[PDB]
């Protein structure tokens, strides 16, 4: 099932730090590819959706805006809804990330 690769657009920024990148969100096909791809971006390693707080990110916490255009670290959404829900991307260090960390989740 390959009809779906590379149509809804993301648009990505940084925050503290000046960077301009942008993706799709179905070239990832999978959860996996999406976290291997931040890592990529900034050449880092960005942490996992840990259950607990799923915000921290170590560094950077990888955040997007749902249909609702609230906006949360990827791993909330099974991959399903997510792809056709997410309509922006950005990621950005834990220390403005820890403002939207809603309810104990950065920092």
């Amino acid at each position: 099932h390959e009809a779906d690769v590379g149509g809804i657009f993301v648009k990505v920024s940084m925050d503290g730090a000046p960077y301009l990148r942008k993706i799709d969100l179905r070239v990832y096909g999978g959860y996996s590819e999406l976290l291997k791809a931040l890592e990529t971006m900034f050449k880092l390693t960005i942490g996992e959706y840990s259950e607990r707080e799923g915000y921290k990110g170590s560094e950077y916490a990888p955040t997007y805006e749902d249909k609702d255009g609230d906006w949360m670290l990827v791993g909330d959404v099974p991959w399903d809804m997510f792809v056709t829900s997410c309509k922006r991307l950005r990621i950005m260090k834990g220390t403005e990330a820890k403002g939207l960390g809603c309810g104990v989740g950065s920092h």
